[PDB]
């Protein structure tokens, strides 16, 4: 689903996903039009690489069922359902994990600054 | 500032403004691009010529002055922050008043269906 999504960007990053990664870099804010910018611009490319290899799933409509009650995301338990979940954690994950470099001049960053990999 | 008006979207709508509203409809969800599918899509319209009419503003970086503890947001008082302020008030209670045809199909719709008005 995309809200459990956008929690879990939430819960692992502690930042909202508008602004913050809906407008950030060539990537996550310019549909994925332009080449990744840097780490956590690339994470939004290996997310949608990851929902792309689930062709008979609706990874934007369906709601899966996770759980973060200690500190990490698990994904409870349908094949499509649970993938999908895993898709999603992986990149909360990569969100938190570069947030040391994250920048914030990057947000709303300019469609001409940017280029142009392939999943 | 970004965050400010996306909290202005929360607190007026009960909605965080990702998935609902940065993946909505023609416009809102497809950079402005297509035309807008209903009232709640054209109020991101009414927002960027809002926008587009504060040359020497940066709408997207100025940190406003407002408040909303009565239940009604008011522009605290720099005549870009006054401004770039009444902008996002008005789209945040733009996407209030039209609740009422709020379409979730139109969450992620698909830009093939978009056609496409001028400031």
């Amino acid at each position: 689903d995309l809200w459990q999504f956008g929690k879990m960007i939430l819960k692992e990053t502690g930042k909202l996903p508008f602004p913050y990664y809906v407008t950030y870099g060539c990537y996550c804010g310019v549909g994925g039009r332009g080449g990744p910018k840097d780490a956590t611009d690339r994470c939004c490319f290996v997310h949608d690489c990851c929902y792309g290899k689930l062709t008979s799933c609706k990874p934007k409509t369906d709601r899966y069922s996770y759980s973060r009650k200690d500190g990490t995301i698990v994904c409870g338990e349908d094949p499509c359902r649970k993938e999908i979940c895993e898709c999603d954690k992986a990149a909360a994950v990569c969100f938190r994990e570069n947030l040391d470099t994250y920048n914030k001049k990057y947000m709303s960053y300019l469609k001409s600054l940017c280029k142009k990999d392939d999943c």
